[PDB]
């Protein structure tokens, strides 16, 4: 089915040592990201990006009483060329809200979405992660 062109990103990170947890894509294996996914009809951005952060590292943010923060921040870009086979005919554009997850610590993620996981220091994370967006945020938002 079609992918919406309305999507999130939580920057996940750890507030000890403020590194960056980095999943490594399935659909492309050179693509190395923080939590993204897209707002579902019906549902908020906040709603989709609980809902991602559960789905796809295993992280519930309700029970842990952890603490999601909107960043305040939206862009759009550009849909990778060989990605956007996935989208409907004639989107070419995505629209991602940007959130905040701080950990207190570094730890053992389950994932499902990935292939793997890495926890890299941010300006590493920032170098790593092929999306131009996913960098920035980790550079206004984890390194500041
Ligand atoms: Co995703
Ligand atoms: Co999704
Ligand atoms: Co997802
Ligand atoms: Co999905």
């Amino acid at each position: 089915v079609y992918k919406r062109p309305v999507s999130i990103l939580v920057v996940i990170y750890a507030q000890d040592t403020k590194r960056v947890l980095m999943l490594q894509r399935r659909d492309d294996p050179d693509f190395w990201q923080s939590v993204t996914g897209s707002v579902e009809e019906g549902e908020t951005a906040p709603q989709a990006a609980m809902r991602e952060v559960k789905e796809e590292v295993t992280i519930d943010v309700v029970a842990e009483q952890l603490t999601l923060i909107d960043c305040q921040r939206t862009v759009e870009f550009e849909i990778f060329s060989h990605l956007r086979h996935r989208y409907a005919p004639g989107v070419t554009r995505n629209t991602e809200s940007w959130f905040c997850l701080a950990l207190p610590h570094e730890r053992q993620i389950v994932f499902t979405e990935h292939l793997a996981y890495k926890w890299l220091d941010a300006p590493a994370a920032a170098a790593l992660t092929k999306s131009w967006s996913n960098r920035q945020a980790i550079e206004q938002f984890v390194i500041n």
